[PDB]
Protein backbone atom coordinates (compact mmCIF):
# COMPACT_ATOMS: atom_id res chain seq x y z
CA UNK A 1 0.00 0.00 0.00
CA UNK A 2 1.09 3.40 -1.25
CA UNK A 3 2.22 5.63 1.79
CA UNK A 4 1.38 9.07 1.78
CA UNK A 5 3.78 10.84 1.80
CA UNK A 6 5.06 8.75 -0.53
CA UNK A 7 2.03 10.31 -3.05
CA UNK A 8 3.18 13.90 -1.82
CA UNK A 9 6.02 12.97 -3.33
CA UNK A 10 5.42 11.28 -6.16
CA UNK A 11 2.91 14.77 -6.99
CA UNK A 12 5.57 17.09 -6.80
CA UNK A 13 7.86 15.23 -8.75
CA UNK A 14 6.17 14.35 -11.79
CA UNK A 15 2.71 16.39 -12.10
CA UNK A 16 0.31 14.21 -11.87
CA UNK A 17 -3.24 14.21 -9.78
CA UNK A 18 -3.31 12.38 -6.12
CA UNK A 19 -5.98 10.48 -8.18
CA UNK A 20 -3.96 9.74 -11.50
CA UNK A 21 -0.88 8.25 -9.19
CA UNK A 22 -3.59 6.23 -7.02
CA UNK A 23 -4.44 4.69 -10.68
CA UNK A 24 -0.73 4.21 -11.52
CA UNK A 25 0.33 2.48 -8.35
CA UNK A 26 -2.95 0.48 -8.86
CA UNK A 27 -1.94 -0.68 -12.89
CA UNK A 28 1.53 -0.71 -10.97
CA UNK A 29 0.18 -3.19 -8.41
CA UNK A 30 -1.52 -5.79 -11.29
CA UNK A 31 1.96 -5.54 -13.26
CA UNK A 32 4.19 -6.45 -10.49
CA UNK A 33 3.79 -10.66 -11.29
CA UNK A 34 6.17 -11.31 -8.69
CA UNK A 35 5.10 -9.29 -5.80
CA UNK A 36 8.13 -7.82 -4.60
CA UNK A 37 7.66 -3.82 -5.36
CA UNK A 38 9.59 -3.78 -8.61
CA UNK A 39 9.21 -5.01 -12.44
CA UNK A 40 11.22 -6.25 -14.82
CA UNK A 41 11.40 -5.95 -18.63
CA UNK A 42 9.37 -8.96 -19.34
CA UNK A 43 6.55 -7.44 -16.62
CA UNK A 44 6.07 -4.94 -19.24
CA UNK A 45 4.66 -7.05 -21.57
CA UNK A 46 1.23 -7.34 -20.01
CA UNK A 47 0.78 -3.76 -21.23
CA UNK A 48 -0.28 -5.05 -24.38
CA UNK A 49 -0.48 -1.36 -26.14
CA UNK A 50 3.19 -0.71 -25.19
CA UNK A 51 4.56 -4.09 -25.82
CA UNK A 52 3.20 -4.33 -29.01
CA UNK A 53 4.25 -1.03 -30.70
CA UNK A 54 6.96 -1.09 -32.99
CA UNK A 55 9.16 0.79 -30.08
CA UNK A 56 7.68 -0.75 -27.55
CA UNK A 57 11.00 -2.71 -26.55
CA UNK A 58 13.06 0.30 -26.58
CA UNK A 59 10.26 2.66 -24.54
CA UNK A 60 10.33 -0.60 -22.17
CA UNK A 61 14.07 -0.94 -21.90
CA UNK A 62 14.33 2.68 -21.34
CA UNK A 63 12.30 2.75 -18.08
CA UNK A 64 15.48 1.25 -16.60
CA UNK A 65 18.62 3.28 -15.74
CA UNK A 66 21.97 1.01 -16.25
CA UNK A 67 23.01 -1.57 -14.29
CA UNK A 68 19.22 -1.88 -13.33
CA UNK A 69 16.77 -5.10 -13.86
CA UNK A 70 14.30 -4.26 -11.28
CA UNK A 71 12.38 -0.76 -11.54
CA UNK A 72 10.39 0.44 -8.42
CA UNK A 73 6.71 2.42 -8.40
CA UNK A 74 9.03 5.56 -8.15
CA UNK A 75 11.42 4.84 -11.23
CA UNK A 76 7.85 4.33 -12.87
CA UNK A 77 6.12 6.99 -12.46
CA UNK A 78 9.59 9.81 -13.23
CA UNK A 79 8.90 7.78 -16.05
CA UNK A 80 5.84 7.95 -17.24
CA UNK A 81 5.87 12.02 -16.28
CA UNK A 82 7.90 12.73 -19.00
CA UNK A 83 4.93 11.06 -21.24
CA UNK A 84 2.56 13.85 -19.53
CA UNK A 85 0.74 16.17 -22.02
CA UNK A 86 2.13 19.54 -21.22
CA UNK A 87 -0.95 21.62 -19.82
CA UNK A 88 11.32 22.76 -15.43
CA UNK A 89 8.51 19.66 -15.21
CA UNK A 90 9.74 16.29 -16.70
CA UNK A 91 7.21 16.76 -19.26
CA UNK A 92 9.12 19.80 -20.42
CA UNK A 93 9.32 19.90 -24.41
CA UNK A 94 13.68 19.23 -23.34
CA UNK A 95 12.91 16.28 -21.22
CA UNK A 96 9.91 15.02 -23.66
CA UNK A 97 12.53 15.27 -26.77
CA UNK A 98 15.45 13.89 -24.25
CA UNK A 99 13.65 10.82 -23.65
CA UNK A 100 12.54 10.45 -27.18
CA UNK A 101 16.50 11.11 -28.59
CA UNK A 102 17.46 8.20 -26.12
CA UNK A 103 14.85 5.80 -27.96
CA UNK A 104 17.50 6.59 -31.02
CA UNK A 105 20.72 6.50 -29.66
CA UNK A 106 21.16 3.03 -28.59
CA UNK A 107 24.90 3.05 -27.41
CA UNK A 108 24.04 6.02 -25.54
CA UNK A 109 27.51 8.14 -26.88
CA UNK A 110 24.66 11.48 -26.91
CA UNK A 111 24.40 11.31 -31.13
CA UNK A 112 22.31 9.31 -33.72
CA UNK A 113 24.50 8.13 -36.16
CA UNK A 114 22.87 6.88 -39.01
CA UNK A 115 22.92 3.36 -38.71
CA UNK A 116 21.01 3.94 -35.81
CA UNK A 117 18.50 6.14 -37.56
CA UNK A 118 18.29 3.30 -40.09
CA UNK A 119 17.29 1.18 -37.29
CA UNK A 120 14.65 3.30 -36.07
CA UNK A 121 13.17 3.96 -39.58
CA UNK A 122 13.12 0.39 -40.31
CA UNK A 123 10.70 -0.21 -37.34
CA UNK A 124 8.40 2.70 -38.01
CA UNK A 125 7.84 2.85 -41.77
CA UNK A 126 5.25 1.03 -44.10
CA UNK A 127 5.93 -2.09 -46.49
CA UNK A 128 7.13 -0.09 -49.22
CA UNK A 129 9.51 2.08 -48.29
CA UNK A 130 12.89 0.38 -50.19
CA UNK A 131 16.21 0.36 -48.64
CA UNK A 132 17.88 3.01 -50.97
CA UNK A 133 14.70 5.52 -49.78
CA UNK A 134 15.55 4.57 -46.28
CA UNK A 135 19.49 5.08 -46.59
CA UNK A 136 17.80 8.99 -48.25
CA UNK A 137 15.59 9.72 -45.77
CA UNK A 138 18.43 8.71 -42.87
CA UNK A 139 20.51 11.07 -45.26
CA UNK A 140 18.15 14.06 -45.66
CA UNK A 141 17.52 14.28 -41.48
CA UNK A 142 20.59 14.08 -41.18
CA UNK A 143 21.62 16.77 -43.28
CA UNK A 144 18.77 18.59 -41.98
CA UNK A 145 19.84 18.65 -38.31
CA UNK A 146 23.59 18.60 -38.22
CA UNK A 147 25.27 21.66 -37.87
CA UNK A 148 28.79 20.71 -37.05
CA UNK A 149 29.26 18.28 -40.16
CA UNK A 150 29.88 15.33 -38.10
CA UNK A 151 26.84 13.93 -40.04
CA UNK A 152 25.19 12.29 -36.51
CA UNK A 153 23.13 14.07 -34.60
CA UNK A 154 23.52 15.31 -31.10
CA UNK A 155 21.12 16.09 -28.98
CA UNK A 156 20.63 19.90 -29.34
CA UNK A 157 20.95 19.46 -33.18
CA UNK A 158 17.63 17.03 -32.55
CA UNK A 159 15.87 20.01 -30.38
CA UNK A 160 16.80 22.66 -32.63
CA UNK A 161 15.97 20.85 -35.83
CA UNK A 162 12.06 20.85 -33.76
CA UNK A 163 12.60 24.51 -32.31
CA UNK A 164 9.67 25.97 -34.04
CA UNK A 165 7.71 22.61 -34.16
CA UNK A 166 4.47 21.37 -31.86
CA UNK A 167 6.38 18.79 -30.45
CA UNK A 168 2.82 17.85 -28.15
CA UNK A 169 0.95 17.31 -32.10
CA UNK A 170 3.85 14.70 -33.17
CA UNK A 171 1.86 11.31 -33.65
CA UNK A 172 5.22 9.44 -32.05
CA UNK A 173 4.78 12.12 -28.84
CA UNK A 174 0.76 11.83 -29.03
CA UNK A 175 1.19 7.90 -28.65
CA UNK A 176 2.96 8.42 -25.69
CA UNK A 177 -0.11 10.82 -24.31
CA UNK A 178 -2.08 8.09 -24.64
CA UNK A 179 -0.14 5.53 -23.27
CA UNK A 180 0.11 6.89 -19.86
CA UNK A 181 -3.41 7.81 -20.26
CA UNK A 182 -4.48 4.32 -21.01
CA UNK A 183 -2.11 3.23 -17.96
CA UNK A 184 -4.09 5.04 -15.61
CA UNK A 185 -7.60 4.29 -16.89
CA1 LIG B 1 24.64 6.71 -30.56
CA1 LIG C 1 26.09 16.85 -35.75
Amino acid sequence: LLRDEELEEIKKETGFSHSQITRLYSRFTSLDKGENGTLSREDFQRIPELAINPLGDRIINAFFSEGEDQVNFRGFMRTLAHFRPIEEPLNSRSNKLHFAFRLYDLDKDDKISRDELLQVLRMMVGVNISDEQLGSIADRTIQEADQDGDSAISFTEFVKVLEKVDVEQKMSIRFLHKLAAALEH
